[PDB]
């Protein structure tokens, strides 16, 4: 299943946003990130990412399909906007094994605002 994450200067939750910022997928889905406004970027986070993964960095502006297909929480970003929280979270399957490493990442403040909030939407 193909699905699609928003990248903007504002939405619900603030300025800098993924929208939605938490998104839960089965193993296989797609998610299509989406250059809605001028920018912005998508990247994995590091110390964000199951086993099984493997990182991944668009360029500005790219409208950028990634296949999920490792179980597990991912934490996304925005180089641009990382130190303004522009982040998201993509579970792929339930009960994600890796949650206390990814609680563990060390991030910038805004960032692990929206990431705690994303990571509690999806009931982590
Ligand atoms: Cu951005």
């Amino acid at each position: 299943a193909d699905f699609e994450v928003h990248m903007l200067n504002k939405g619900k939750d603030g300025a800098y946003v993924f929208e939605p910022a938490s998104l839960k997928v089965a193993p296989g889905d797609t998610v299509t990130f989406i250059p809605t406004d001028k920018g912005h970027n998508v990247e994995t986070i590091k110390g964000m990412i199951p086993d099984g993964a493997e990182a991944f960095k668009s360029k500005i502006n790219e409208n950028y399909k990634v296949t999920f297909t490792a179980p597990g929480v991912y934490g996304v970003k925005c180089t641009p906007h990382y130190g303004m929280g522009m982040v998201g979270v993509v579970q792929v399957g339930d009960a994600p094994a890796n949650l206390e490493a990814v609680k563990g990442a060390k991030n910038p403040k805004k960032a692990q605002e929206r990431l705690d909030a994303a990571l509690a939407a999806l009931g982590n």
